[PDB]
């Protein structure tokens, strides 16, 4: 579990999104695993506006950060779920790292800010859901 809040947005993986969410719905992505709701309070985490391959994600798995080496986003093919069949997922960047089913919404952070959040995962590798592109979240 896991949320990015950016002032009056909340943005968490499609997912895992409340009837809350739904209720206060601005965009939502089946293609992205991603959904912005807005909010009544301001929130203060910084999105970084960059290209970096490098960063540190929050393991809930392990209670721990890592440091990891990540792909450029692109289209990932991702296995069949309770929540998706089997499908392209975009915007999806790809780690050699540790990651469990309730790591989704872990963030993954650059020096510039918050890059984007714990995805998809398995055999070692963990998919990370990108927002850098998401200019709108800042205005
Ligand atoms: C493959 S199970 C797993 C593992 Br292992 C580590 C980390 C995470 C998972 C769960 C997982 O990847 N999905 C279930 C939830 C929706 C995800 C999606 N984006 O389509 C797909
Ligand atoms: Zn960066």
């Amino acid at each position: 579990s896991g949320a990015i809040y950016v002032g009056n947005y909340r943005v968490v993986n499609r997912h895992l999104a409340t009837h809350n969410d739904w209720a206060n719905l601005v965009w939502e992505d089946s293609s992205r695993d991603l959904l912005v709701s807005s909010t009544t309070a301001q929130g203060c985490d910084t999105i970084a506006r960059c290209d970096c391959q490098t960063g540190v994600y929050y393991c809930s798995s392990r209670r721990k950060h890592y440091p990891v080496s990540f792909s450029k986003p692109s289209l990932i093919f991702v296995e069949a779920s309770e929540y998706y069949p089997a499908r392209y997922q975009s915007h999806l960047m790809l780690a050699v790292g540790h990651s469990e089913p309730g790591d989704c919404g872990g963030i993954l952070r650059c020096q510039h800010g918050v890059v984007g959040i714990v995805s998809t995962g398995g055999n070692g590798l963990v998919g990370f859901a990108d927002v850098r592109d998401l200019l709108w979240l800042d205005e």
